[PDB]
């Protein structure tokens, strides 16, 4: 089926300035985005901010200013540093946005009239922070900001509060057997395999019904009100799910305000998402809340959920308080945004809690980037090697040549796939194997020697290299964007080759075609010392 590729990230708490977390998440999105972008495909990629509840509402109180005044801000702080990232994001939502207000509404309302959310009452533990409900054997004792005795989240560490309220409470009880049988059906649907032998595993054991409102004065007024009961405001989580089914009906104009919501998902063939990126901290909110609402109101599951793991700097936690924050903004700026962002889907796959090290950081800098993509750019482009500055063409390939090409020929189906598992790590590897691979066969067959020794082997030679670096930069351009466009003008590929899974093949660019013209000072990574 054809559709709008839908891509989409968690939309992100306002009580707090944006961190690397937030800036992960939107990377993992953008980069999916970018891949199926690069296929030729129709792709929307959406990410926001999140912007009522309790949590908010009351960080909103503690800095003595109006909610209004205070999401809005925090908000502005989201855009900008998602625009300084240079993602390539088609669409930023604001769940305080009136379009996504009557969507909420509209779904509200189906899950009634399909006899789904009835009145009773919610008594036990939840958690502000997380606004999550949890059983008693989520939560164990702590401490509270005072350092008085409290209980805390098993999930997050955070102090929980025992609710007991009259709300309206959906009927995800019902929706168990249902649940099991889409993740036995679609075992691809939920990635890493372990977090989904682990939602299967919790739903296995039974589930409860679900609050899915509150008491109005529990949420300082802050919130969407029940439609037909002003004195409830619809769950924060409800509200914040929805925003991908509204995000799916907006039309956007090209400076990426909203214009117009449609009354049918088909119409613009974006719903249901094909990839939810999230982390492991929400996975229960995507891959259990999410399709019983679904389910309920008739709506097309998503395809794919994938939930990645935590950061680490210097084997510690990421607080400011603790004495050890990393800035995304800040490293990118004195190591390279293209250098930051390989660096954060490379060191860390979906599974695992990844380490930020400077040292790290510059280890993979100078020896992937710099010494392993970079020299073998300067080296097929250098006016000692390639004289003409042009790509030649080939004569008769060797056994050695070809176990090359084959390589090369190779790449595109294997990193294809990873894109699409996604594991991005595992795409970037890929990629880098036939790039070191490209390496030693040019210290093999010393390219330099041959210009004078023999230059009809010189122009073979030459030609491999400067393809496997075209296909292999291809597909590594939505990891490093800037960068790879810098890399096609050195080769100088015409531009109808930088994108189309037409150019995934060997061969695209012509020989005879010209490179760009090369600079005084010109390195395309930097080395960088290690003090
Ligand atoms: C529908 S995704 C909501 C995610 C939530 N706002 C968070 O920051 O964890």
């Amino acid at each position: 089926v054809e559709k709008v590729f839908f891509v989409t990230s968690p939309i992100y708490y306002v009580n707090a300035a944006p961190h690397i977390g937030h800036v992960y998440s939107t990377l993992i999105t953008d980069v999916i985005g970018r891949y199926h972008r690069v296929k030729g495909e129709r792709v929307f990629a959406l990410t926001g901010t999140d912007e009522h509840g309790q949590k908010v509402a009351e960080a909103a109180k503690q800095k003595q200013v109006s909610p209004y005044d205070f999401t809005t801000a925090v908000a502005g702080e989201f855009k900008k540093c998602f625009e300084q990232m240079d993602y390539s994001i088609d669409y930023f939502i604001r769940t305080t946005n009136e379009q996504h207000k009557a969507v909420v509404k509209e779904l509200w309302t189906k899950l009634e009239q399909k006899g789904d959310i009835y009145l009773g009452r919610y008594e036990g533990w939840y958690s502000i922070s997380d606004e999550s409900f949890l059983t008693p054997q989520n939560i164990t004792d702590g401490v509270d900001k005072d350092g008085n005795p409290c209980k805390v989240s098993l999930e997050s560490g955070h102090v929980v509060t025992w609710v007991s309220e009259e709300n309206y409470m959906f009927r995800l009880s019902a929706f168990r057997e249902r649940l099991l049988e889409w993740y036995h059906a679609n075992p691809g649907c939920i990635v890493p395999e372990f977090r989904r032998r682990e939602v299967i595993r919790a739903v296995e054991k039974g589930l409860p019904d679900l609050s899915v409102s509150r008491a109005r004065a529990t949420l300082h007024n802050w919130a969407i009100p029940v439609p037909g009961n002003p004195d409830h405001c619809v769950y924060v989580w409800l509200d914040a799910l929805t925003n991908y089914l509204t995000g799916s009906r907006l039309r956007v104009d090209e400076s990426g305000k909203e214009v117009s919501l449609v009354d049918d998902f088909n119409e613009l063939e974006r719903f249901p998402a094909d990839v939810h990126v999230i982390g492991k901290d929400i996975l229960k909110f995507h891959a259990i809340y999410w399709p019983a609402f679904l389910l309920s109101a008739g709506l097309p599951l998503p395809k794919k959920i994938v939930a990645h793991g935590w950061w680490t700097k210097d084997r510690k936690k990421i607080s400011k308080s603790l004495g050890n924050v990393f800035d995304p903004v800040e490293k990118a700026e004195e190591f390279g945004y293209d250098a930051l962002k390989y660096f954060l889907l490379r060191e860390s796959g979906f599974s695992d809690d990844g380490d930020y090290s400077d040292k790290n950081m510059i280890a993979r800098l100078n020896g992937e980037l710099a010494d392993t993509l970079g020299n073998l750019v300067m080296r097929c482009t250098s006016a000692k090697i390639n004289v003409n500055g042009e790509w030649p063409s080939p004569a008769a390939y060797t056994e050695e040549d070809e176990s090359l090409i084959q390589l090369i020929k190779d790449l595109p189906g294997t990193a294809d796939h990873y894109y699409l598992i996604p594991d991005i790590q595992k795409a970037i590897i890929a990629v880098f194997d036939v790039l070191r691979a490209i390496n030693a066969y040019v210290t093999d067959m010393a390219p330099w020697k041959l210009v004078k020794t023999d230059p009809e082997r010189l122009r073979t030679v030459l030609y491999i290299t400067l393809e496997g670096v075209r296909v292999t930069t291809l597909l590594l351009s939505p990891i490093l964007p800037r960068k790879s466009v810098v890399i096609f003008d050195m080769l100088g590929v015409p531009e109808v080759h930088r994108k189309g899974i037409e150019n995934f093949e060997f061969g695209a660019v012509p020989p005879g075609t010209r490179l760009g013209p090369a600079v005084e000072g010109e390195v395309l990574f930097s080395k960088r010392s290690t003090e």
